[PDB]
């Protein structure tokens, strides 16, 4: 039951190459176009650039009348005639350092103020930022689809051309993220207000949520400024909701628009997150597509990996993140959408011998398909770079067709999957570990973020100590995910929204990560799984609010936990490992009854107990760790080892990171050397060792049949 | 004329590894010390710390009767009876992840409530935080040093002890920096009334500098809160400078109490700034030390120094730090006090290959000294760490002793070291250009920097577009020093306050990073400078305004500038570079008459021009580029070839990067490769090589 791509009813691994043919000289586009096909590549992939082809208002060229480079048309021949399929991204919104974020200079000069996003004062939060559901915005972008469309239409595959599948606009949000302040445009606050009316119904009902006392809906405005009280916190919860629902609203307008061209090849839209090579941000931006996800089972999202480099201080992120599209995206392959290949600064290096290592490490977590990004340079012509004239550094090609160091590292790859796809595509690894995603965690881009200009959640003014955006970052993400990654425990990320029962009892272990609040539906699912006879591990707090922070004791009561909160030394026992530093001076003391204590404050109160309910197993610790010291992998170890999980491998290094995946035919072993050192280790399958030497910042590879 | 450590009068390259006596089982005390000896180490290095060897209040332990480890003494006998010098830090803060800091629990929770640093509503900020100048404070710290300084003073290498050096306290203004809280205490705040009316002496004269409408001293409160106006501008900018004072005050106080025990070895400090392996930030944290080196010829300054990998994506840090040091701190050797040697985090790797590396490219960029830190591992006892159990990780020696896989690497640097140290220390670069460092750009820690969580500074509410934090980090430390020592340009740093221009003459050129404000002695400075025959590249602005943002217009006027302030796309061209991407939509447009116009906007307005004045040349350019694009490092290629400065090597590959440093017998080129590939290369001066990733060669020529 892996989900991977299919071609004439067999696994297919898509391999794609990003090649910008308005940044390419066009007698050499067949040039690109061969070498890419000679790596083993089956697709490519590019941008069409709106301000490329409407040159003015009502002037296109998709022929290369007024520049040769305009010639789109000779471009979607040439991968026909060099036997490759095509992915077209025609925007609105492109990015791709292009001028503008590709919208046309005439259009951003004739637009209106009111098609602009706009911060709460009112003002132009970035001339190149239009409104998404400003009128203006898409009566124009509907007129170029009236142009881009017929021709993308025409071509696709079921009328023999190369076009396999079209991105809607580009990484949408992407922009509110980077400017660090989100859109108080007029539209978007009635939208706004319209949502919050068919939520309540009535101003009493929001009242008695909010605990406001408003006279009417008219009253209420689109919060703004720190959130001080509760009442605020319940504001920007629901306007986080509403985003969710604007997004949704954007790309069905665009879906809408261009299924009535005939076009039926596949939709994807692309994740972004990653900044400074990691990605603790991406899980948020990913949660701004929960509405999109759940409405549109026919647009697939693809991730959007840079890395810039390849060691132990961002190993855990593309691992996380090919596990979180799989939960909130678990019928359709997990695929990079843009695969780094090269920089797009050439102040950050990206050297070959780095992203061939990345490359193996995703096939090891469970991509199934990729776009190299950027696979050609380019240069930009007539000026349209946003920050230079050259587009990418250290590529696969350079923009004249040079083979750079990184095509025999990309040939190299592409070999070694053409040659294992049938069996790799369908390999499984053993998960035992399944940990639980908690949306409404992720629901902070408006309030708190690495990227926001102001910090306006504060969750001590609130009277919580638990912070959401800490918890997913440092207790989830650098903590538990990086551990169970570097300890070889195999994991899998679940979805606890709408989540299946069923779902969850092929796990020996569910691990909850939990702030102080959690919704009814939630708290009532993880009772069900523990008196049925799951096996919960629930850590650093049992909630006792819902996300309104209102009181909701369901899961406290249902596990018969009393406890009171707590100041202590930062440092705990747990397990029988000695000072364990936990991140919060608060904890949870549980009373002992029907229980066995494990954890132990330095006043040996009792932060952390077990105990059977039901058919069912609760380990509770009332302290926070992530992964800081070497304490926190011993107790991580401990936690697994409580239902005799086992690795796959016993491995003399314990710095080697490896992987297993088998199905019936095939087992395929990955090593992987995230460190700066020559390691000689043994290996054996944990149920005459075999000598490995592994360089630097690499890998091996070893297939087993049977 | 370089500054260096001696020994048996020749020059002396001080290596030292830090060995925690109280984190480490005294049974292997000797061990331990033999180990550090074996790699060629001259010196070892600890904290005393207070709370360890004061038991409890006036019960003192030096000797081992309640613990092993509180044997200080016998610690002292078996680094000499180990043929090794010993420098000691008995704070009173210490840091290390020891708790409370350092300080005794019983001194936390006897002192009273005014002996803690306050927030603006007069709150403790933390439990283990004093002010330090406190009366109660500095008087427990006076009992601590009449018990731990007459053992030091008995151990000086003067007696044939071990005991060279010590460090008065640890990071002064550390907690204000990481916090970004600055103390409010009513006896810190009595010292800025007091500063304050020094400064101005009448109410008149700081309302005249300030614009506020005060009737007398008894009006002015502490500034806090949001800079909104520019007298809160003016009001904070005091307070950095107060600050600076207090520091100074601090430090004064415990060295003319060291010195009255005839204690008159070697006095040190310490400079933090490091965060996450790059080192933008310590810039700042040495401003904070301006008024200590003033007064302090005799207290040495070192760097500490925590690069945590080695890559093109930090190569810059360690030599900017290492530079702008000589700059602060002309008369002293550059060394560093805390050299990485294993990790302070589990899960922040410190890879004996990459610090290996860190070791020769500090030779290369001029380091004299050094104490690894950690060389040996700690175990803290009964539960004194902060965090775990154990102190630091991958060292040259694990707590009991072990060799890891450092040990060989620092032996290997170490042979190298001694085997060149008599010429190696004797040589400089040959430095062509200069670059300015203005310290008041760098005066910020209360209200703008990059671990201040909410910004206190915010230039466009004050009629400003050019931040003072960002030029000094992109266009400056990230930029313009990232670009010269990637094109493998050596440039010197110079302290502009109360610089003597004889010094700038050596230089072809100067190159002054300029926000909109600059004081009128250093606006005199270069107009002096060029009049008299200098060439002077200044950007991204010609300042108009004084450190209080009053008029000051003296370089301007000095130099028949005229210019207005226009918006405009992000990108100019600039010497026939296209595509030139800058920092702001704002830029200067000059007035070009007796000028040559060499900068243009996309609508082709004049952003920048040459010009000559006096026997000198200016270039102006109006326009804000660090190191961003390829097109950044065409730029600064060009304006250094202004002048015909040449690098002193052609080296095929250009993205190795090259230091020659030289004598008048010796000289020794430095090949550094920051970079994931095994490059092949050859080189001339202005013959075929390899070198691994991450990796460096060093070749000697005679001259
Ligand atoms: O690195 C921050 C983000 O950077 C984005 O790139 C940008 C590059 C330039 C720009 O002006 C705005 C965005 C990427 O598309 C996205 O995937 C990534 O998460
Ligand atoms: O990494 C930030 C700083 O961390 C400092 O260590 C500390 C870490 C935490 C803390 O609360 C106080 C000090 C280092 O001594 C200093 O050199 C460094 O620049
Ligand atoms: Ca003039």
């Amino acid at each position: 039951s892996e989900k991977y791509f299919v071609k004439n009813g067999q696994p297919h691994f898509l391999i794609s190459g990003e090649v910008h043919y308005f940044r390419i000289n066009p007698k050499l586009w067949r040039n690109h176009l061969q070498l890419l096909k000679q790596t083993g590549a089956d697709t490519v992939s590019t941008y069409i650039p709106w301000d490329w082809h409407e040159i003015e208002e009502d002037d296109f060229d998709f022929e290369g009348k007024t520049h040769p480079a305009r010639n789109l048309i000779r471009f979607i021949k040439l991968c026909k005639e060099e036997n490759l399929d095509l992915i077209v991204k025609p925007g609105p919104y492109i990015l791709a350092e292009y001028e503008n974020q590709g919208l046309p200079s005439w259009l951003l000069k004739k637009l209106s103020k009111n098609a602009f996003a706009l911060d709460e004062n009112g003002n132009v939060i970035s001339p190149d930022l239009v409104s998404y559901l400003s009128d203006e915005f898409l009566e124009y972008t509907f007129k170029w689809y009236d142009k881009v469309m017929p021709i993308i239409s025409k071509h696709q595959k079921e009328h023999y051309g190369p076009i396999t599948m079209m991105q809607l606009c580009n990484e949408i949000g992407v922009f509110q993220w980077l400017s660090g302040k989100s859109d108080y445009n007029p539209k978007v606050i009635n939208l706004y207000k319209e949502f919050i009316i068919q939520r309540y119904k009535t101003i009493e009902k929001l009242n008695s949520v909010y605990s406001t006392n408003y006279n009417s809906f008219d009253d209420l405005k689109a919060p703004s400024g720190k959130i001080k009280l509760r009442s605020d916190y319940c504001a920007y919860f629901d306007f986080h909701l509403f985003f969710r629902e604007y997004y949704n609203k954007y790309i069905s307008i665009l879906k809408n628009k261009i299924r009535s061209f005939g076009i039926n090849i596949k939709l994807t839209h692309n994740i972004p997150g990653w900044i400074y090579g990691n990605a603790s941000e991406l899980p948020m931006l990913i949660s701004t597509y929960s509405e999109i996800m759940k409405n549109h089972p026919d647009i697939i999202f693809g991730l959007d990996h840079i890395p810039e480099f390849v060691s132990f201080r961002n190993a855990h992120s593309d691992l996380a993140c090919n596990k979180i599209l799989e939960a909130m995206q678990p019928e359709a392959p997990v695929w990079a959408a843009e695969f780094q290949a090269g920089t797009r600064e050439h102040h950050v290096k990206a050297y070959a011998k780095d992203l061939e290592t990345f490359y193996i490490a995703s096939l090891a977590h469970g991509i199934k398909g990729f776009n190299y990004y950027m696979f050609s340079q380019g240069i930009n012509p007539e000026g349209k770079g946003f920050y230079g004239k050259t587009f990418y550094f250290q590529t696969a090609l350079d923009a004249a067709s040079n083979k750079l160091a990184l095509y025999d590292s990309i040939k190299k790859v592409n070999r070694f999957i053409r040659k294992e796809q049938k069996d790799l595509l369908r390999t499984n690894v053993n998960s035992e570990i399944c940990v639980g995603f908690y949306k409404p965690y992720f629901f902070t881009e408006l309030i708190s973020s690495q990227l926001l200009k102001e910090k306006k959640l504060n969750v001590e003014e609130l009277g919580l100590y638990i912070d959401p955006r800490f918890l997913r970052e440092e207790i989830l993400f650098n903590g538990l995910l990086r551990g169970l990654q570097t300890l070889n425990y195999n994991y899998d990320v679940v979805d606890l929204e709408n989540c299946d029962l069923k779902s969850l009892t092929a796990y020996k272990q569910l691990w909850i990560t939990s702030a102080e609040f959690m919704d009814a539906e939630t708290q009532n699912l993880l009772s069900e799984f523990v008196l049925n006879g799951g096996n919960l591990i629930l850590y650093p707090a049992v909630p006792t609010l819902d996300n309104y922070l209102n009181r909701c004791e369901i899961l406290k009561n249902n596990f018969g936990i009393e406890f009171i909160t707590k100041d202590s030394s930062h440092k705990v026992s747990a397990f029988g490992i000695e000072d364990v530093f936990t991140a919060f001076s608060k904890k949870q003391i549980y009373n002992d009854t029907n229980s066995k204590p494990i954890a132990f404050t330095q006043e040996n109160e009792i932060c952390g107990i077990r105990k059977k309910i039901g058919k069912g197993e609760l380990t509770i610790l009332g302290f926070a760790f992530g992964y800081t010291s070497d304490e926190h992998l011993e107790l991580i170890d401990k936690l697994v080892k409580l239902n005799k999980i086992k690795r796959e491998l016993f491995v003399s290094d314990k710095d080697i990171q490896f992987v297993v995946r088998e199905n019936n035919k095939s087992r395929y072993i990955f090593f992987l050397n995230y460190h700066n050192e020559r390691k000689t280790f043994n290996y054996r399958k944990s149920s005459k060792s075999e000598e490995i030497s592994i360089a630097p910042f690499s890998y091996k590879v070893i297939k087993e049949n049977k």
